[PDB]
C-alpha cells in the first residue's frame, strides 16, 4: 500500500521579543 | 492500502517583535 | 498490510507579537 497523508501543521510557534524602549519622557 | 496520516510538523518560528514601549 | 505513515505536516503558524518595550527614560 502506498504512504498516508501528510500529518497535521505543528503547533503555533513561540512570543516575539519585546519591541525597543519608548521615547525619552 | 494506503498507510496513516503522517506526524505533526514542527513548531512555528517565533513571533516578531512588540511595538515600542510607552513614553517614559 | 499497509503502507507507511506520510509525512510530516508542515510547520505551524508563526507565534504572536512580542509585547510593548518597556518605558522611555524620564
Amino acid at each position: 500500500g502506498p504512504p498516508g497523508p501528510p500529518g497535521p501543521p505543528g503547533p503555533v510557534g513561540p512570543p516575539g521579543p519585546p519591541g525597543p524602549p519608548g521615547p525619552p519622557g
